[PDB]
């Protein structure tokens, strides 16, 4: 990995914890595992691991979010629907100065899906969560931090599909689905990528390719 330290937070989220699984597997990193009643929801196997840190608390308690990351060389955050949530991250980042972040946003928000996608897409989202997701984004960019914003698809689980291709800013995004082993895979690369740059302050959207439909299919 280009990082040695990663905090995961909302560590108990299904691509925040099979992220968590992956890393374990197969890299030598340090895990810092954050979220709301992890002890009793996390899986023991994880909870144990010689590599992993637990900490329980929500996105609202400035103490122990700062204490989660205050090692940290990367920060995953695993949620960006709250403008709130997302503020109360930013300043304890801020606080420890920590720097790299990679987030998961919902993709859609600028318009980028062709009309039959978007039309479904939105038909089968709260105005309120679209917006929230809006505004934390907004959050993310007053920060100061080098964060990669991850634009995903509509989400479904699939071990045996792994494969994505990212999407750059501005683009249309065809790929109406993506597995969030797939997903799991971008992130895993991207922590492993040589050169930041295309990743530094950048939204990127992550599908899986050949899933040019009118709406998700889920499998
Ligand atoms: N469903 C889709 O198709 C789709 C598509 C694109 C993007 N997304 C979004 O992308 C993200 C990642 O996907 P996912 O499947 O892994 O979602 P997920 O299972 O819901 O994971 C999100 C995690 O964030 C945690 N979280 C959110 N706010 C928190 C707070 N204030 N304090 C502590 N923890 C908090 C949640 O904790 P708790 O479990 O304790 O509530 C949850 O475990 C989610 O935000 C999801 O909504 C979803
Ligand atoms: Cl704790």
């Amino acid at each position: 990995a280009m990082y040695k330290y990663i905090t995961i937070l909302g560590a108990a989220g299904q691509i925040a914890q099979k992220l968590t699984a992956t890393l374990l597997t197969y890299t030598d990193m340090h895990i810092t595992l954050y979220g709301r009643q992890l002890k009793t929801r996390i899986p023991p196997e994880i909870i144990d691991h010689e590599r992993v840190t637990v900490i329980e608390g929500s996105f609202q308690n400035p103490g122990k979010l700062e204490q989660a990351v205050t090692n940290a060389e990367v920060v995953f955050v695993g949620a960006m629907e709250s403008g709130s949530d997302m503020a109360s991250i930013v300043k304890a980042l801020s606080r420890k100065n920590i720097r790299r972040v990679i987030g998961v946003s919902m993709a859609g928000l600028s318009g980028e899906f062709p009309v039959a996608l978007e039309k479904w897409t939105f038909d089968n989202l709260p105005i309120s969560y679209v917006q929230g997701e809006r505004q934390a984004r907004n959050v993310l960019r007053e920060s100061n931090l080098n964060y990669t914003i991850l634009r995903l698809t509509w989400l479904y689980n699939d071990p045996e599909k792994t494969d994505y291709e990212l999407i750059p800013e501005g683009a249309q995004f065809n790929d109406a689905q993506v597995s969030r082993e797939a997903v799991v895979k971008a992130i895993f690369d991207i922590l492993h990528a040589a050169d930041e740059t295309p990743f530094h302050r950048t939204s990127i959207g992550v599908g899986e390719p050949g899933t040019h439909y009118d709406k998700p299919s889920f499998h």
